[PDB]
């Protein structure tokens, strides 16, 4: 029964909203529902999760959501293997560095382009020490290079340069499709939980977001800034044959030029992230994330989110209680470039198998730069 149970739960929820009925009224109707799920994508996601979590800690969990950027359709959805258990694709989770892309959106919207040079040295902000993993830096480098290398220090400085600071990062993320609320969280990306501003940790993905939100927001990027609400229901026909709903019969949230520049910055990242380029030379745009466990040196959540123009997939790996460092069976720390990228690549390759390779739209000038500056 498994992963399809969690899909069914989301379909039911959506039908309830669509028809404004309770579940008993729905169940007795005998509706014939066509979902958006693509079996080929779904099978690829399920296989990838099984493969990469095999032999790992039995407390390890994963979630995968794949969305069609053309229309918001949910093509693959793995929230867990228990139909009657917890849906990890709906859980509020810290995103870590995968959230940096929204700071880049915000920057580009203000005319700060990919070639903007930022210092990567360590700094302290609001009394919190900001550093990069293994003290990595670039001296001073552009914000496209700092995204690829995932420099915390550079992205903190970039956020502070924005008009609105962390609020501008929240605005961009919300505009991209990070939902404003979900169950658990009445006001997302809000320190006071009431709609007030986020604090500076937003750029390092310290707020809770769902895996579905990340897939959807990156879908907006994949669609050159056009947002479509995510949905699971394609068509509904009555038991006796009357069509009641058909999705086959968007909103420019982010400017095309901005979104296409963000894409350009993200293009090298699947490969940079321990060689997770998609099969058959297929281009992609991606971003990893890895959160800290407490104040320890170990990891808590690991992410890979990335897209082609035809599919946006978010993957999270963590543990069931979210209270233990995240490691492999051999003791190795799990980063975004590890198991989540293995799952992401396998899901993407599988879901897109048999389709021709797409190229991304050529970016036009934003902040004085069109695409990633060529290096010296
Ligand atoms: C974003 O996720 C960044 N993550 C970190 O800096 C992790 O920080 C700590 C983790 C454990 C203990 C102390 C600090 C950068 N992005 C990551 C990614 O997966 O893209 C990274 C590992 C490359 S660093």
């Amino acid at each position: 029964k498994g992963p399809n149970g969690l899909i069914e739960r989301q379909v039911t929820r959506e039908l309830l909203e669509l028809f404004n009925i309770d579940e008993q009224t729905l169940n007795t109707q005998g509706l014939v529902v066509t979902t958006t799920i693509d079996p080929q994508a779904q099978r690829a996601a399920e296989k990838a999760v099984a493969k990469y979590l095999d032999g790992q800690d039995p407390d390890m969990r994963a979630a995968v959501v794949s969305i069609d950027p053309h229309n918001g359709a949910v093509r693959a959805y793995y929230g867990g293997d228990n139909a009657n258990g917890f849906d990890f694709a709906q859980a509020g989770l810290q995103t870590g560095s995968s959230f940096k892309v929204f700071a880049l959106v915000a920057a580009l919207e203000q005319g700060i382009g990919l070639g903007y040079q930022v210092d990567s040295s360590p700094l302290t902000v609001d009394g919190i020490k900001i550093t990069n993993v293994e003290g990595e830096g670039c001296g001073t480098c552009n914000i496209a290079e700092a995204l690829k290398m995932s420099l915390n220090t550079s992205y903190y400085r970039l956020m502070l340069k924005l008009n609105g600071g962390p609020q501008a990062v929240a605005d961009a993320a919300h505009q991209a499709g990070i939902a404003s609320s979900f169950p658990g969280v009445a006001h997302t990306l809000s320190e006071d939980g009431k709609g007030g501003p986020p604090n500076n940790g937003i750029v390092l993905g310290q707020y809770q977001t769902r895996v579905i939100d990340m897939a959807s927001a990156y879908a907006t990027l994949a669609a050159s800034g056009i947002y479509h609400p995510p949905h699971f229901v394609q068509k509904v026909v009555s038991a006796n044959g009357q069509v009641l709903f058909d999705a086959s019969t968007g909103d420019q949230r982010i400017p095309k030029a901005v979104a296409d520049n963000v894409t350009a910055a993200m293009e090298p990242i699947a490969g940079y992230s321990r060689g997770h380029n998609l099969a058959g030379g297929r281009d992609s745009a991606a971003k990893t994330g890895t959160t800290q466990f407490g104040d320890t040196t170990a990891n808590k959540d690991a992410w890979m989110v990335g897209y082609t123009p035809s599919l946006s997939t978010a993957v999270w790996v963590g543990t069931v209680k979210g209270d233990e460092p995240l490691v492999t069976a051999s003791g190795a720390a799990i980063y975004g470039s590890g198991l989540p990228s293995d799952i992401w690549k396998a899901t993407m390759d599988g879901a897109l198998k048999g389709t021709s390779n797409e190229t991304f739209p050529k970016p036009t000038e934003v902040g004085g730069y069109a695409g990633v500056p060529p290096p010296p």
